[PDB]
């Protein structure tokens, strides 16, 4: 098997969100990797919240696994939650900091893509 990595999302922060009329954002990240989601905690009435949560998708396809998807969404009620952007990046091994510019503000995040042993390349193919 080929294209396999080690892949660890973490130090999730955003700023300048703007997902409530009346009051400061309450926001949370949806993450997906190849089948996988993880969502962090709500930060409440926080324009530039930060999170401490270290995603782990243990072994996974850098060839093929679909993109890295990270959602912003603000908390309202449940349901009528709202989406105030998405972004999707394909990783690369080694570690790597990203930026995403929403229509309102940006999230950044940082990942580390280590290839599994024997394994080299921007997507451990080789
Ligand atoms: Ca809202
Ligand atoms: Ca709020
Ligand atoms: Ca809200």
């Amino acid at each position: 098997q080929r294209g396999l990595a080690h892949l660890v999302v973490s130090n999730f922060r955003a700023e300048h969100l703007a997902g409530d009329a009346d009051t400061a954002t309450d926001a949370y990240l949806k993450v997906f990797f190849g089948g996988q989601e993880f969502r962090t905690g709500v930060v409440w009435n926080n324009n530039n919240p930060r999170w401490t949560d270290k995603m782990d998708f243990e072994n996974v396809l850098l060839s093929t696994g679909g993109p890295l998807r990270v959602q912003v969404w603000d908390a309202d009620a449940g349901a009528d939650d709202d989406l105030l952007g998405s972004c999707d990046r394909s990783p690369h091994s080694g570690f790597h900091e990203v930026t995403c510019e929403l229509n309102h503000g940006r999230v950044k995040f940082s990942y580390h893509a280590k290839c599994l042993p024997h394994l080299t390349g921007g997507t451990c193919l080789e």
